[PDB]
């Protein structure tokens, strides 16, 4: 319904702060950067390794298919409110080739080790580690009054040998204004939140941190994804053979939620179960009471309950990290 932290943030700020559409940006020249390989493509943006000619900087240039203003100049009026913060990447520069005028943003580079490859080799430490500094760039977003709304490995880039992480692609991120009813088709399939699967639009911060907990699940558990639904129906029920349907029940009440009956026929009847079900010889050495303690209060149906980002940062679970740091 509301936000519990950061809720009226941006009615605080300046209208120019969160009104993207006014936002005019300073294009730069793209000749300035000599593309060397792609590392990708999405739906609307390919990425590409490439170098300041200038001065010999390796950096990221995400070319972006230009028929989408409104949400080009969101990306880039949240990546200039959110400069400097900690473990978001970096925008150097918005820049344009000079004929065409198609748009692209240029990033710091991060030479990550593909998320497949590595959560089979964290230790314990490790996973604490990355996921403190994680949180560090969500509760930095959200006290930015910025939800972040694709949270994910694959977002989430990690250079395992200097130890830096960097939460990327904010193409999807949106401004929290209190009341204001959102698009529910966000995140990717294994990462959407409970409210988004049941078309409940007035969510929050929180759904980043459900997406946060299936990371942190996903982690501890060598799982990967958590929740591994086939289609956006069958993630419910993925959910809710874990959380409970009994649980998922009372929070539909609490919201007055609208059910789509299609769930009628694929939801079951299920327990809730305990987090120790998902221990076993090959995981237990991740596992903690202190991390079974915390994903408990991140995996929850109910948005409104889930420990925010400082919360989470705050938990015993994160005392061997901020013991060292
Ligand atoms: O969008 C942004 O903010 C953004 C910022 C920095 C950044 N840097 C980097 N990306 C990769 C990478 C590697 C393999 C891939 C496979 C399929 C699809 C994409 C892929 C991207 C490595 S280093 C990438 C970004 O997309």
């Amino acid at each position: 319904s509301r936000a519990r932290v950061y809720a009226e943030v941006n009615s605080l700020r300046s209208r120019e702060y969160w009104d993207y559409e006014a936002h005019v940006p300073s294009w730069g020249n793209q000749d300035d950067y000599q593309l060397v390989r792609k590392l990708g493509r999405g739906k609307y943006s390919e990425v590409f390794e490439a170098i300041n000619i200038t001065n010999n900087e390796r950096v990221v240039v995400k070319i972006l298919k230009p028929v989408k203003k409104k949400k080009i100049k969101r990306e880039v009026k949240i990546l200039e409110n959110l400069r400097g913060g900690t473990n978001i990447i970096k925008l150097i520069d918005t820049v344009k080739d000079p004929v065409s005028k198609t748009p692209a943003l240029v990033f710091e580079y991060i030479n990550n080790t593909d998320f497949k490859q590595l959560y089979q080799i964290l230790t314990d430490f490790d996973i604490r580690f990355y996921m403190y500094e994680l949180l560090k760039a969500l509760d930095y977003c959200h006290s930015k009054g910025i939800m972040h709304r694709d949270v994910k490995p694959h977002n989430v880039m990690i250079d395992h040998q200097q130890k830096k992480l960097r939460l990327i692609d904010w193409g999807l991120a949106e401004f929290y204004h209190p009341a204001q009813e959102y698009n529910v088709r966000v995140a990717s399939r294994y990462f959407k939140g409970p409210e988004l699967l049941v078309d409940y639009q007035m969510y929050d911060y929180s759904l980043d941190m459900w997406s946060l907990g299936c990371m942190l699940a996903s982690m501890i558990f060598r799982r990967e994804p958590f929740f591994h639904g086939q289609d956006n129906y069958d993630q419910l029920v993925r959910i809710a053979k874990v959380l409970g349907t009994e649980e998922l029940y009372g929070y539909l009440k609490k919201y007055h939620i609208d059910l789509d009956p299609h769930f009628n026929d694929i939801l079951g009847q299920h327990s809730r179960k305990r987090w120790e079900n998902f221990i076993h010889s090959e995981n237990r050495h991740l596992v903690s009471p202190e991390a079974l303690d915390l994903l408990d209060k991140l995996l929850r149906y109910d948005h409104q309950q889930r420990l925010t980002a400082k919360e989470a940062m705050e938990h015993p679970y994160f005392y061997p990290v901020v013991k060292e740091q």
